């Protein structure tokens, strides 16, 4: 278990395209390439993932079991991906606790920056509540509002600065994980 709090930003460096399955290396930051190791399962964009490889800062991942259920097929070299690695010493299972299965892909709606908040609609396909939290790219935060397929999530804005959040638009295809 983890707990939808984003860690840092990695910086996908090379993709591998073997495509039922693709190989990420992906820029970590220091802090976080630290604590990793081959082997190491971990959150990418709220995905479970195992590191496969690392050569300096170059973290690697095989996405081959997640590959049609995640918006990983689709990243460009240069996108930044959103890192989480399980407590070290524990934690209190809440709440948006998440296991880092990726339930499948979900689209932005609507953007809208006002008032310190990211204000996020998310659009929910057909084959995929409001007290729950949800998984969004490995954010976990509790839902706002539905209306119809549209999921309402109201960020406080520091979550643009410190995940991917804060580059998604309207067309953005997100990871979305629903608890449960
Ligand atoms: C531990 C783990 N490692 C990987 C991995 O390295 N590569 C991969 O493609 N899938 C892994 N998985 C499974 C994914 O988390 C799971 O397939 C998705 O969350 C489903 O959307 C898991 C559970």
């Amino acid at each position: 278990m983890f707990k939808g709090i984003v860690q840092g930003a990695g910086i996908i460096k090379k993709i591998s395209k073997n495509d039922d399955t693709q190989r990420h290396g992906i820029t970590f930051p220091k802090d976080i390439l630290e604590s990793v190791e081959k082997g190491t399962v971990m959150l990418v964009n709220g995905c479970s993932l195992t590191v496969v490889r690392i050569s300096g800062d170059v973290v690697y991942f095989d996405i081959d079991q997640a590959i049609n259920t995640t918006t990983f097929r689709e990243l460009e070299v240069g996108n930044k991906v959103n890192l989480e690695v399980r407590p070290e010493f524990g934690s209190l299972l809440g709440k948006g606790a998440l296991t880092g299965n990726i339930k499948g892909v979900a689209t932005v709606d609507n953007i809208t920056e006002e008032e310190d908040r990211l204000k996020v609609y998310i659009k929910i396909p057909k084959d995929l509540l409001s007290e729950d939290h949800i998984g969004i790219n490995g954010v976990s935060h509790s839902i706002e509002e539905i209306s119809d397929d549209i999921i309402f999530i109201n960020y406080p804005k520091n979550l643009s600065i410190t995940t991917n959040l804060g580059t998604l638009e309207k067309g953005s295809d997100v990871n979305v994980e629903t608890l449960n």
